[PDB]
């Protein structure tokens, strides 16, 4: 069956070759695109093709990127292989572009992800030459039916000059509805609307993205998978972070801080969070919902088993297995998901409203529990803040996971000092690794130091750790957060200079 | 004329000596105070002599103190004094208080001040003992007015075992009605109120505080001072920095990015953000309207002027020959100004919404624009991190300001590394010290680094910044945030050992 069901529309129906010609260089190009979900494929490869051509008779031929959160190899592969990209944001996983971006070829600013749109209104990135944005279909009156998430789609619709759709039949028809896209102002010119969801599974706008169909520059028709890539076999450490956390949650309920059925839960990107579904899905906790930018594997998870009664984000980020799973029941899962604009899902006021417990990864926290989302030593990209500021900020607890150690044991994840801050004390309550759990409501920061350094750093890192900490109490300049700035970074330093953290 | 004018509650009157003994050793409390603005005076110094006295005799003494944010002499000042205080949050300015916390002697977390009710009803500082709250009168239903501040006043009487208010008659009567206090749950169980502010003008409240009349435990009538320090008189710096402001402002209108009214505005604790207030007085922008935590000196000037229309926040935090002005002037200003709950007025749903531009002091910042408002030297706290978060990465337009340099030259406020971070780089837009002006909307780190460098660097400490980052560039680890962990701290360290950033 048609997939463009507005006919005038199909006219304007023409290849992804000749679709990329309307992208010219130095074009700030907003995209759909969040988790691997829902990215445009066909037009992105050809525009790499061309800018390669370009490059050859040494004629400039680079964008500005601008997405809802990370793509796939189909746009961030090749953009940065092709090179034709100068700068990025704000959320990217890609390997090639992640060494364009730590090479400094690519320039690069992780945005919080629910304030991109708004700060693309207020024109930060420039002004917006091309939305490119996939759709599972186009509706009778011209409404774009989103994929597999929203992200920021509507905000680049408004906003660019000219508008070019991806209609991928790969993409699931029945994702038709799944969506809640809302027409007030959420992002743009103040004062703004009041955001009115009460409730995790409240629907507040429609169905379609809504573009004026003169934007329309050009309509392509494809067939590709969103590549996103599995999800690493739970471990050890997984399970006993799940354990730990399982646990609190029940001594929580026990003490009537938290309902039985808790609150609306969001899980951020990466394997760890995930893993930690897993174990929820066992559990003994039912009736939860999910509100999170996003559903991976252990969600979906949920979901299915019953134990999870509905889910809000703003895009799935499911592995090939789960992403199978879905597009063969897509009639039962399009009654438990609502996929909405990432600057809802990730909006603080809801999240504060509805008081979210956030669960997200971390590279590191110091020993004070200030968490390092972003950069290894410092300096170094690994993926972006995302959302990651937006719910533990906002949240009713805000609880981070880890591993205690990285590299096979060669780095501790947990240090005198992170290398680079993403949250600082205030926005950390509660830390989980395999070593155990660290409950850091209402303690100083020296009395944060006692509780990480005893439940979450490792034994081969626990001593050096409490060496410093008991060192930095006599000779810290002030004794409120004490510290050795001679030695505070170094463990980062030893780490670089012989390849790992513990001594010769 | 009375001022408790229920008069069953009269029968509740008893001295400050005996009402103190209502608070036990190891009593949480929760007291009204919200910089240096209607904390209570009378039974804190009782408290505090009869601490000494305990203390002397070999018993235990101390509490929690739970407050708003800052408060004064009377009470932070007493109770540090008499070290009577074994838990202290969420923000201090007094210098004995200060020091018990430096020395590890107090205990100490300054939570983000609009987060600080939801902490407490969430049980994150225990259970309350005690609230003990400032009152311009008591109606004749029960109500109690509030006085130079509202605080957290509310939720201290919710949670509160046991009450003691304070009626003190230096406080104008006429202060009566010109508070607005929500029964919505704004900080409550979720799933919380949506709370309907869409101008910062509007009232959804009313005036008075509303408590349980069987937990008041005393009423003790008082008539002494708010000690509110003067503020430092703006010099070179402070007019340098203004001019910058403002030019950027006129810009931005000239641009259309701003209306000619420009945004709601909030003005953070200190001097440096008063003196560009005493900058826009005179400035050429009209139909301005504030919503802030505190209305300062210059804040109250622009009110008066009629530059600014009218004005929200939590406190007037103002200067003794300002605070005589509005003792005065009461009638007039009653009608300018609306005082909320904390929670309400650095409620990040709101700020967001009305879309309000912020603008705030810091110790320092690095070549990345990464913001330190808290710890000098990364160990020794200063006063908080007040509601700089809460407005920093809720606003419109994040701004900080700052001289150059601190102590005579001797420290450069531009730093290689921030010792300590309060705001990341996604939570500062823009930096003014009287070197110049940084814009960095849109900009990957190291192009906020070019721009922190050649604009906001004093003289004397860019050159040496410029090698530091020229030397990053080609040596760090990544090239995204470059950094030298051996030198990134080596200027704090140099000043801990020679009392000066400049070498020899
Ligand atoms: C979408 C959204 O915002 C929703 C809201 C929430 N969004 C966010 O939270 C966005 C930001 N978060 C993330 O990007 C993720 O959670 C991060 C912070 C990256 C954690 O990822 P995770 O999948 O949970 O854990 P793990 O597998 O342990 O580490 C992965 C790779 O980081 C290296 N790694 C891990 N720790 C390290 C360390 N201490 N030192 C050096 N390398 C380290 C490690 O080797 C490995 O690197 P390799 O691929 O080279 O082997
Ligand atoms: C309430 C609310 O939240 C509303 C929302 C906003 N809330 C907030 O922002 C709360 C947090 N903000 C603050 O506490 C304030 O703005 C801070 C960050 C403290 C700035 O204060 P300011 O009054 O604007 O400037 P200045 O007078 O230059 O510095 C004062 C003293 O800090 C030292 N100082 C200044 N810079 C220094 C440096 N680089 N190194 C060492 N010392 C330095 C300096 O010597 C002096 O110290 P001294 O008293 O020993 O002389
Ligand atoms: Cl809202
Ligand atoms: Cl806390
Ligand atoms: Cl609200
Ligand atoms: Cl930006």
């Amino acid at each position: 069956t048609e997939r463009i069901r507005n006919v005038a529309l199909r006219s304007k129906v023409c290849p992804a070759e000749t679709a990329s010609e309307l992208i010219k260089h130095g074009d700030v190009v907003g995209t759909s695109g969040f988790t691997g979900a829902g990215y445009p494929k066909e037009v992105p490869k050809a525009l790499a093709q061309r800018m390669e051509a370009a490059h050859d008779r040494g004629e400039k031929y680079q964008i500005s990127l601008i997405t809802g959160a990370s793509t796939g190899p189909q746009l961030d592969g090749e953009l940065a292989k092709a090179n034709g990209v100068y700068f990025r944001s704000p959320f990217n996983t890609d390997a090639t572009m992640r060494n364009r971006i730590n090479a400094g070829e690519t320039e690069y600013f992780d945005n919080h992800l629910g304030q991109v749109a708004g700060r693309a209104v207020q024109g930060n990135y420039g002004k917006f030459n091309i939305a490119l944005v996939e759709a599972t279909a186009i509706t009778e009156d011209g409404g774009i039916v989103p994929t597999s998430s929203v992200g920021n789609s509507q905000t680049f619709l408004n906003l660019a000059e000219k508008v070019i759709i991806e209609v991928n039949e790969w993409q699931n028809p029945m994702l038709e509805g799944i969506h809640d896209i809302w027409d007030g102002n959420v992002s743009g010119v103040p004062t703004r609307d009041i955001v009115p969801i009460v409730r995790a599974d409240q629907r507040v706008g429609g169905p379609v993205l809504r573009v004026n169909p003169d934007k329309i520059a050009a309509i392509v028709r494809t067939n590709d998978r969103d590549r996103n890539a599995p999800f690493a076999a739970p471990d050890e450490t997984a399970k006993a972070i799940a354990g730990y956390l399982l646990d609190f949650f029940g001594h929580e309920v026990k003490q009537n801080r938290l309902p039985p059925s808790l609150l609306p839960l969001q899980s951020g990107v990466g394997n760890v969070a995930n893993a930690v579904l897993e174990g929820l899905k066992e559990g003994p906790f039912e009736n939860l919902v999910g509100y999170s930018a996003v559903i991976q594997d252990g969600m979906l998870a949920m979901l299915d088993s019953g134990r999870m009664r509905i889910a809000s984000a703003s895009s799935f980020s499911l592995s090939p297995e789960a992403a199978e799973e879905i597009n063969n029941r897509m009639d039962f899962f399009r009654s438990k998901i609502i996929l909405r604009q990432q600057d809802v899902s990730n909006s603080p006021g809801i999240i504060r409203r509805l008081g979210c417990i956030a669960m997200n990864g971390m590279i590191e926290a110091d020993i004070y529990g200030n968490v390092n989302s972003t950069r290894v030593m410092g300096s170094k990209m690994m993926n972006g803040i995302g959302g990651s500021g937006d719910f533990a900020r906002s949240s009713y607890l805000s609880i981070f996971l880890s591993p205690s150690t990285a590299k096979g044991g060669k780095i501790s994840a947990i240090v005198p000092m992170a290398a680079h801050v993403d949250h600082i004390m205030q926005d950390a309550q509660i830390f989980v690794t395999e070593q155990g759990l660290a409950d850091l409501r209402g303690l100083s920061p020296v009395q944060r130091a006692r509780e990480i350094i005893s439940k979450c750093a490792h034994p081969d890192y626990r001593p050096m750790l409490q060496d410093y900490f008991d060192r930095a109490l006599k000779n810290s300049f002030g004794k409120h957060t004490p510290h050795l700035l001679t030695e505070a970074l170094s463990w980062h330093q030893r780490f670089i200079d012989t390849g790992t953290m513990l001594p010769s």
